[PDB]
C-alpha cells in the first residue's frame, strides 16, 4: 500500500512537473520584455535643433510675372485660363498689380522660386539671444520643406558643433523675437486648395539625427505672444526581435548620415516620386531632377496622394533601437506690454498695431539639466529559465540532466 | 567533532532556507505587477469622439415668456420676486426686450420642459458650423450628434452610435484629421448686468476628444478653445491594459449598466448621479439618461442641485467606479496660430456677411488629428507566477539541502511510524 | 566507452552551470529594477501649493527719490552716470514723473533695504486679486502668503506653511478648485524707453505649481499666463517611489537643510546658491532665505550677479543635488478662452471702475483644478533580489550537476584528507 501511494505520488508530481516546465518554457517562448523608467541628472545638456516655417509659403512682393507665367496656377494666384480670381475684397493696390503682372502682351525653377521669393531670416528675425548671448541669421540653416523656405537652428550639419547648455529656465535656451510679416501674405479673394487663415510660424523641436517633418511634427506658434515651451530630453532604448520590434541594422540611406523613421518616410516618398513621374519635389534632397509647375499638376501631387492611399504596406519604415525624442509644455505672455509697445513700434519703424498682429517671441529651454530614460528591458533570460526548470526539477522529483541521461541508458541495456 | 560541524552546517542552512523561503512566498502573496511600455505601428486609426459644447447655455434671442416664467430663476434672467435685477450696464434695446418679456400680466403659462427649452434655446450646429473637413473632404452636420451634457446642447462629431460607423484616418498630421470652422455667435450670449454665482465672463467652446465606447463628461474632462486662432490638437492613441486584483484595482466584470451598453468610468458616475436623484427628487436632469420624468425648475431649485451636492460632500462610498481593465485614451498637445490673417479678414466678413470685428471676435478653427500612425500601449504585467514561485523554492530547497518535496515525503513517513 | 561519455556529459555540464551561474550573479550584481505603473482613484485629494507672481518686478508708481539714489542703477531706471537715458518714446507725464524723482539736487539720503524696497514697491495682492475662489467658496488675500523669489513680491496659495492645515478637494473639473480674477496692473510697468539688457516686452503672470513640501523656483519652473484669457489648468496628481543605492541614485538619509525643514531637489539648488553667496559675498539676495544681511545694490552690482554667472560655469561640478525616494509631483495641461465677453466686458468694466481696454489688456482668470479624483503612481521596483538568485543558482546547480551547497562542503572535506 505504500509504495502504490508512493508511485502515485510520482505520478502526479510528475504531472506538475510537466505543466509548471511547460509554463516556464512557453512563457519563455513569448520574449517578454517590461519597461524601466529613469531619471538621469546631467551637468550638460545637448540643446536640440529647432526647425521653423512661417505659415505663408512665399513673399507676395517677390513674385515676378515669369513666376506668375509658369507657376500661376499652383500658387493659386493666377486660374487655368491666367486670369485673377473673383475681385470680392482685393484690394486696390493688390489688384492692379496682380493685373499688371498678368498684363501676358509680348511678355523658371521651383528651387530658385523658393530659394529667392521665400521669407527671408534676416527681415523675419528682430532678435536673436542663445543662453542670454546674441546670436546671427548665419546659425539659422535653410532647410526646404512643404511649407516653403524654413530655417534650422542648430541644425549641427555640415560638422558644426551641436550647442550645449549648463542651466535650465526660460533665461538659459534659444529666444528669438520673429516678424512674420503679415503685409507679404498671398492676398485670398477666392477659395482655393492653398488657402488659408492662419497667420503665425509653425515650429518642430527634433535632434539634429533626424530631419524635419514639420507638415506633421510641428505646433503652431501666434503673433502677439511670447511662447516658452518647456523641453524634457528623453532617451529612448528599444528591443530588437523577437523581442520588440526595432532596426538592429541601422541600414542608413544615402540621402542622411543618420537612420530616422522620418527620413525613412521621406526617402520612401521621394524614391516613388522619382519612379511614377521621373522629377523631385521641392522639400526632396539629392541630386535629382526637380518637378516643373506643369509636372506638378499632372504627375506630382496625385502620385503623392495615391501612394499615401494605395500601397500603405509599400513603405514600411522600421523603428531605430536609440531614439532621442523632445517632450515639450507650451505656455503664454501677452506682447508687448503697454510700457514697451511704443518703444518696439519705433526702433522697428513699425505702427503699433504691426507690431501686434507681427510680433512673436519664442523661448525654447530645457525645463531642469535632467533627461530621462525609458528602456525596454527582457523580463525572461536562459539563465533565468535553465534555473526555474533546475529548480522545479529538483522540487518535484529531484532529477538532473544526467539522471534522464542515465535513464536512457539503463532503458537501452534493458 | 565532524558531527558537530555537520549539524552546524545543516542547521544554519536550514534557516537560510527557511528565512529565504518565505521571503519569496511573502513577495507571492503580494501579488506585484510591473508594467510593460510599448509602441506600435498601425496602417489605420480610428478616429476618436469629439464632443464640443458652446459656453453659453442657451440663445437669448430663443428664449420666450414662458422660459421666463418657469425657468427665469433657474436661468438667472429673473429674480426670486419675477422682476428683472440691477440694470447695471444694460443696453436700451436688450432690457426692453427682457422687460417686455417678463411683462406676465394676464399671462396663461404654457407647458414647459426643461429638453425642449435646452433643444430649442441651444446654439444650433447649422449656425454654428461655418465649414467642416475631415480628412480633406467635406462632412455635414448630420455627423454630429445632439449629446446633452450639463452644459446644454452639445454635439459629438464621430460619436460611432445609432449604428454609424466610426470614421478612420490612413494618414497623420494637421491636414488629416477633424478641422471645423465655428462661430460661438456671442451676440446670443446671455447680458450679465448683475453679479451672480452664474455669473460667467468667458467665451468661447470646450472640447472632449474621447472614445466612442464612452459618454462625454465635458464640465469635468474638457479643454477650452477660444475664439480668434485657430487650435491644433495633435492626439497619441494609448491603449492600457491593466490587472483584477488581487494583482491591481479593475472591473473584471462586464458590468453593463442599464443607461449605457458598455461599461467606463465616466458612465458610472453618471449612472450613479442618474440613481441618486432619481431615488431623492423623483425626477432627473437634462443631461441624465433613462426615462425617467425631467426636473421641473421648482425641483431644480429645491431639490435636484442641492441634493447633487450633497452627494459630492456627504460621502464618496456611494458612488465607488472601478476602472475597467481595457482602456483607450487619446493624449493630446495644444498650440494655436491667429484667425483671421490680415490678407483674410476681409474676404471672411464679406462670406459669413459679418463685420471684420465680428469675425475677429467670434470664429475659431479647431484641427483635431493624429501626430503619427502609431499607437502606446502600457500594460501590467504580473512579476511572480507559481510557475516561478515553485522553481525558486525548488532551486533553493536543492541548493540549501538538496532535499525535494518526496524527501519530507519521507520524512513524515518515519514520523508516522514513530 | 560508457565512463568516456559519462565524462563528457559531466564536463560540458559542469562548464555550462558555470557560465549560466556566473550570467545570473553578474546580473544580480548590476542591481536593476523595473518600473510599476499604477492608477489609483481616491476620494479626496490634497489641493498643491500655487505660486504666482507679476512679470513686473515693482510698480513704477510706488518707486521713491531715495530708492532711484540706491537702487536705479541696478532697477535699470538711472543710467552708469546716474542719469535717465535717451528719452525717445517716452511719454511727457511718464517722463517728468522720472525727471523730478532723480533730480538729486539738496537730496539727504536715508537708508535702504532690498527687502524692504521689494516687499513696498511690488505689486499688492490687495490690489491684483480682484476675485478668488476655491471650490466655490470666496477666499481673501490673506489666503496668499508673501515669498520673495528672483521675480520680486510672489504669492502662494494653499502654502500650508505657518500652522495653515493644506486644502482638499472632492470633486474634480474646473469649478472645484482655485480660481481667481486677476489684474496684472500693466500700467505699473517699468517704462521701456532705451535699449537695455534688462528690458522685457511681456505682460502677464508666471505660475508654478508645486508641492507644500518644496519651496517655489519660478524663474526656471513656472508657466506663464496671459491677460484676455481664461487659463484653465488640469492637474494629475503623480506619486514616485525612488531607490537608493545601489540600485537607483536617492537621498537615503534625512539630508537635513538649514534653511528648510523638508529636503527638496529645488531647495538643494537655493540652499547651494545662496551659501555660495554668503562665502564669497557676505550677503544674500532677496529671494534667499536665511538670517544674513540682504545685499546693498552696489554688493549687488560688483559681487553677487558675476558671482552666480561664475557659479553656472566654473562650479557646475561643485553643486550636485540628489532626487529625494518620495517625490509628489504635478502633471498640467493648459488651455484658454476668451475673457471677457461682449455681454460681459462693460460690466467688468463698470465693476473695477476702468475703461473696456484696460479690462482687455489687464485681466486674466486662472483656473486651477484636477482633471480628476485619482492619482498615479510610478515606482522602481528592484528586479533582482538575493533570494531569487539563491533559487536560481539552486535550480541551475541541480539541474546541471544535481548538487548541493553541503555536496561541494563534501567534496572540500574529501579535499581536506
Ligand atoms: C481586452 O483586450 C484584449 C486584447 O488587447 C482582448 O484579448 C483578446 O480576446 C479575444 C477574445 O474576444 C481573443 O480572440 C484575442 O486573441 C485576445 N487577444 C489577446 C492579445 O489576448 C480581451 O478580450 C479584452 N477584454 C475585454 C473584456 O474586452
Ligand atoms: C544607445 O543609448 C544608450 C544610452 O541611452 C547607450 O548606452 C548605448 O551605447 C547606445 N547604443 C546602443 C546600441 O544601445
Ligand atoms: C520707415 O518706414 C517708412 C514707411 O514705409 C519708410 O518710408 C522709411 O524708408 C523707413 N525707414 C527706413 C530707415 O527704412
Ligand atoms: C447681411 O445681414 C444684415 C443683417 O440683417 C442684412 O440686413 C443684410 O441684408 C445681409 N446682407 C446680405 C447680402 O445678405
Ligand atoms: C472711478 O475712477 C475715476 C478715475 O478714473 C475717479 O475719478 C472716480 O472717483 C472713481 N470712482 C469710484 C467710485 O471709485
Ligand atoms: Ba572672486
Ligand atoms: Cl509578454
Ligand atoms: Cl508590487
Ligand atoms: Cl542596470
Amino acid at each position: 500500500l505504500k509504495r502504490v501511494v508512493w508511485a502515485l505520488c510520482f505520478m502526479g508530481s510528475l504531472a506538475l512537473l510537466a505543466l509548471v516546465c511547460t509554463n516556464r518554457i512557453q512563457y519563455y517562448f513569448l520574449y517578454p520584455h517590461v519597461t524601466k523608467l529613469d531619471e538621469v541628472a546631467a551637468t550638460r545638456l545637448t540643446f536640440p535643433a529647432v526647425t521653423f516655417c512661417n505659415l505663408n509659403e512665399f513673399r507676395f512682393s517677390r513674385v515676378t510675372k515669369n513666376d506668375l507665367y509658369h507657376a500661376g496656377e499652383l500658387l493659386a494666384l493666377l486660374n487655368n485660363r491666367y486670369e485673377i480670381p473673383d475681385t470680392q475684397t482685393a484690394d486696390e493696390k493688390q489688384l492692379e498689380i496682380l493685373q499688371d503682372k498678368a498684363n501676358f502682351r509680348n511678355f523658371f525653377n521651383m528651387l530658385e522660386f523658393y530659394d529667392r521669393a521665400g521669407h527671408d531670416i534676416r527681415e523675419m528675425l528682430l532678435s536673436c539671444f542663445f543662453r542670454g548671448e546674441q546670436c546671427s541669421p548665419e546659425d539659422f540653416k535653410v532647410v526646404f520643406t512643404r511649407y516653403g523656405k524654413c530655417y534650422t537652428f542648430n541644425a549641427g550639419q555640415d560638422g558644426k558643433p551641436r550647442l550645449i547648455t549648463m542651466k535650465g529656465g526660460t533665461g538659459n535656451g534659444l529666444e528669438i523675437m520673429l516678424d512674420i510679416q503679415q503685409d507679404e501674405y498671398l492676398p485670398v479673394w477666392g477659395e482655393t486648395d492653398e488657402t488659408s487663415f492662419e497667420a503665425g510660424i509653425k515650429v518642430q523641436i527634433h535632434s539634429q539625427d533626424e530631419p524635419p517633418l514639420i507638415d506633421q511634427l510641428g505646433f503652431g506658434v501666434a503673433p502677439g505672444f511670447q511662447t516658452f515651451v518647456s523641453c524634457q530630453e528623453q532617451r529612448l532604448i528599444y528591443l530588437p526581435p523577437p523581442w520588440g520590434d526595432c532596426k538592429a541594422t541601422t541600414g542608413d540611406s544615402e540621402f542622411y548620415d543618420t537612420y530616422s523613421i522620418t527620413a525613412c518616410r521621406i526617402d520612401c516618398e521621394t524614391r516613388y516620386l522619382v519612379e511614377n513621374c521621373n522629377c523631385r519635389m521641392v522639400h526632396m534632397p539629392g541630386d535629382a531632377p526637380y518637378c516643373t509647375p506643369e509636372q506638378y499638376k499632372e504627375c506630382a501631387d496625385p502620385a503623392l496622394d495615391f501612394l499615401v492611399e494605395k500601397d500603405n504596406e509599400y513603405c514600411v519604415c522600421e523603428m531605430p533601437c536609440n531614439v532621442t525624442r523632445y517632450g515639450k509644455e507650451l505656455s503664454m505672455v501677452k506682447i508687448p506690454s503697454k510700457a514697451s509697445a511704443k518703444y518696439l513700434a519705433k526702433k522697428y519703424n513699425k505702427s503699433e498695431q504691426y507690431i501686434g498682429e507681427n510680433i512673436l517671441v519664442l523661448d525654447i529651454f530645457f525645463e531642469a539639466l535632467n533627461y530621462e530614460t525609458i528602456e525596454q528591458k527582457k523580463a525572461y533570460e536562459v539563465a533565468g529559465l535553465l534555473g526555474d526548470i533546475g529548480g522545479q526539477m529538483g522540487l518535484f522529483i529531484g532529477a538532473s540532466i544526467l539522471t534522464v541521461l542515465e535513464l536512457f541508458d539503463y532503458a537501452y541495456e534493458v
